[PDB]
């Protein structure tokens, strides 16, 4: 279990760089509907990642 907690930890580390990354190009895009449909389910699993991660803390 705590390895499953670090794992879950690193994925949602690299995801942040990933909805970071979607949000740059985004930014840059202001081809601009379906990135921020991208964004908002980066988002969105993002949070479900976070809230597993709290439950597992």
């Amino acid at each position: 279990t705590v390895d499953q907690v670090e794992e879950l930890r690193r994925d949602l580390r690299i995801k942040s760089q990933e909805l970071e990354v979607k949000n740059a190009a985004a930014n840059d895009k202001l081809e601009y509907a379906v990135l921020i449909s991208e964004a908002q389910a980066i988002k969105a699993d993002l949070a479900a990642v976070e809230a597993k991660v709290n439950r597992s803390t």
